């Protein structure tokens, strides 16, 4: 799979984290972020997509060292942790062909796991409009421990 590039954007208290809503395959919440072209370096693609999805330009604000990577499926996803920014941000996506909505969601209230359904004795997960989100919540709350306390 093509790695993929995008970004983690906080807002100045550090409990609320910018998420977009897909369409279709992609019809719930999740960090933005898409697919690296080729020979294009991973800060410039996150960049790239978090401006095509939320008209935010995060260039100035990227740190290198400061990030969540992980392996979902053999395609890896790197997200760049970006604090600070103000809640009255205007975000305006470019493609809305590919956006529904983008909102600010409180970091304390947001899964880490999805359900079982246990109580029907029945296999399997039920259905959780976060599911794109949800694998980096965790190491996300893990990180923020670490350098803020
Ligand atoms: O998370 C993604 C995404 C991007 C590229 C992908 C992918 C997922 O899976 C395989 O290639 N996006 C894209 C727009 C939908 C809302 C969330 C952000």
């Amino acid at each position: 799979g093509v790695p993929t590039y995008g970004a983690i954007i906080l807002d100045e208290t550090l409990e609320n984290v910018l998420l977009v809503q897909g369409y279709l395959a992609k019809s719930g919440w999740g960090f933005p972020k898409g697919k690296v072209n080729k020979e294009e370096a991973p800060h410039d693609c996150a960049a790239r997509e978090v401006f095509e999805e939320t008209g935010f330009d995060i260039k100035d604000y990227i740190c290198k060292d400061d990030y969540i990577e992980l392996r979902i499926n053999d395609q890896l996803a790197r997200l760049y942790i970006i604090p600070g920014i103000p809640k009255d941000t205007k975000f305006n996506p470019k493609t809305r062909r590919e956006i529904r909505n983008i909102e600010w969601f409180s970091i304390e209230k947001l899964p880490c796991h999805r359900n079982d359904m246990t109580p029907k004795s029945k296999l399997g997960l039920a259905p959780n409009k976060f599911f794109m989100a949800i694998p980096f919540i965790r190491p996300l709350r893990d990180w923020l421990s670490r350098r803020f306390g």
